[PDB]
């Protein structure tokens, strides 16, 4: 019932800090730091826990991983990364977590591996396609789809989707936009690419894949660009949740209704967080 704002950077600073969402108060609230400051951090949920992989300490590109008990109130390390991964997205798909592509400090990623919580390890998989690094994931029917990102020398258009039964990756219609930083989800069986950025600007737009159709039509524009943006979905709501807007790092927070097709600005974070990790629990 809580989102939470994972690490990130705030303009001046790479941040350990998170706080959580109440959308029945909306407001934000402070919750237990990192024990490693973050930014470019993959976030994501499995078994009542929420992992925060990877990312950039403001000196680092990381291989850790650290999990938050919400009983507690408190991170604990858990296995690290065979690779150090800023800028990697992060998913979760029949009890594992999948961490994918990313930038390990001189080369941009085409892995991925897959952690199992009940042996506290992690072991590669198929590789990309196409190396990414800013690349947003999400799951969506069996499948962990990888849109767009960054190879080292392009901002991508392109999209590929991996198949656990086959742990072979193929590729799927592409955006309309080159996106990298760009921030994914999932609702009702379509998965939205949130902002971002082409190569040339930061992104307001949002499109939505449809797998039935194999295509992304446009959808309703945020208020604000939002690149390095974190996304996530609660209650039919999609919420986009800081970034920058290629000027400035952003507090501010949207929500996108998709029975109206509009975005609505919600309480903003305590602190600017682009490059922030965003799950919900």
């Amino acid at each position: 019932g809580l989102i939470y704002a994972v690490g990130g950077y705030d303009g001046n600073t790479h941040l350990n800090s998170v706080e959580a969402y109440d959308p029945e108060r909306n407001e934000w609230s402070l919750v237990a730091p990192l024990s490693t400051r973050r930014s470019g951090v993959g976030v994501a949920v499995l078994n009542g826990l929420i992992y925060a992989v990877g990312g950039y300490d403001g000196n680092t590109h990381l291989n850790s991983v650290e999990a938050y008990d919400p009983e507690r109130n408190e991170w604990s390390l858990v296995a690290p990364l065979s690779t150090r991964r800023s800028g990697v997205g992060v998913a979760v798909l029949n009890g594992l977590i999948y961490a994918v592509g990313g930038y390990d400090g001189n080369t941009h990623l085409n892995s991925v591996e897959a952690y199992d919580p009940e042996r506290n390890e992690w072991s590669l998989v198929a590789p990309l396609s196409t190396r990414r690094s800013g690349v947003g994931v999400a799951v969506l029917n069996g499948l962990i789809y990888a849109v767009g990102g960054y190879d080292g020398n392009t901002h991508l258009n392109s999209v590929e989707a991996y198949d656990p039964e086959r742990n072979e990756w193929s590729l799927v219609a592409p955006l309309s936009t080159r996106r990298s930083g760009v921030g994914v989800a999932v609702l009702n069986g379509l998965i939205y690419a949130v902002g971002g950025y082409d190569g040339n600007t930061h992104l307001n737009s949002v499109e939505a894949y449809d797998p039935e159709r194999n295509e992304w039509s446009l959808v309703a524009p945020l208020s604000t660009r939002r690149s390095g943006v974190g996304v996530a979905v609660l209650n039919g709501l999609i919420y986009a949740v800081g970034g920058y807007d290629g000027n400035t790092h952003l507090n501010s927070v949207e929500a996108y209704d998709p029975e109206r097709n509009e975005w609505s600005l919600v309480a903003p974070l305590s602190t600017r967080r682009s490059g922030v990790g965003v799950a919900v629990l």
